[PDB]
């Protein structure tokens, strides 16, 4: 079993917006913008749906700029995460409930407030590389083991469903 979600990076030439948790799971650390794909929504759909909600943004395109599968021990659930950035965003950034959102200059990224593997395949993201990713957790802050390449183009999944 996998569970289905995206993340999106709003990424500007000298700038990035993440958005700081404000309640719930992962509760203060900066992340991209997305979460789960539900049934009856494409992932696309579905990651606009997210970022709308999240920062109250729309974007004209998004770009398709990876794929990180998250294990977890204790959990047979694999999280597959398609990973998504723009530059073109229309409006302005205002936090929901769950999210409010900030501009970061791109070498003051906040590693150490954000999630343990976005120190890998940021860098790459910032590099303009495509790349797949897994990472298995034990917890929340402890990776046990990972995997990461840069690719070419970005793998098709064919998820019929959405
Ligand atoms: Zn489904
Ligand atoms: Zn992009
Ligand atoms: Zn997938």
């Amino acid at each position: 079993a996998s569970r289905l979600y995206t993340l999106v990076l709003v990424l500007q030439p000298q700038r990035v917006l993440l958005g700081m948790k404000k309640r719930g799971f992962g509760a203060g650390r900066w992340n991209g913008f997305g979460g789960k794909v539900q049934e009856g929504e494409t992932i696309e759909d579905g990651a606009r749906r997210e970022l709308q909600e999240e920062s109250g943004l729309t974007v004209d395109a998004l770009h398709k700029v990876g794929q990180i599968v998250f294990e977890f021990v204790g959990e047979p659930e694999l999280m597959d995460v398609h990973v998504f950035c723009t530059d073109s965003i229309q409006g302005t950034p205002v936090e929901s409930d769950e999210m409010r959102p900030c501009w970061f200059q791109l070498d003051q990224i906040p590693f150490k407030d954000m999630w343990p593997d976005d120190s890998y395949w940021f860098p790459l993201l910032l590099q303009k590389k495509k790349f797949h990713g897994y990472f298995k957790f034990q917890g929340q802050d402890t990776i046990l083991d990972y995997t990461l390449r840069e690719v070419d183009t970005v793998l098709e999944h064919h998820h019929h469903h959405h």
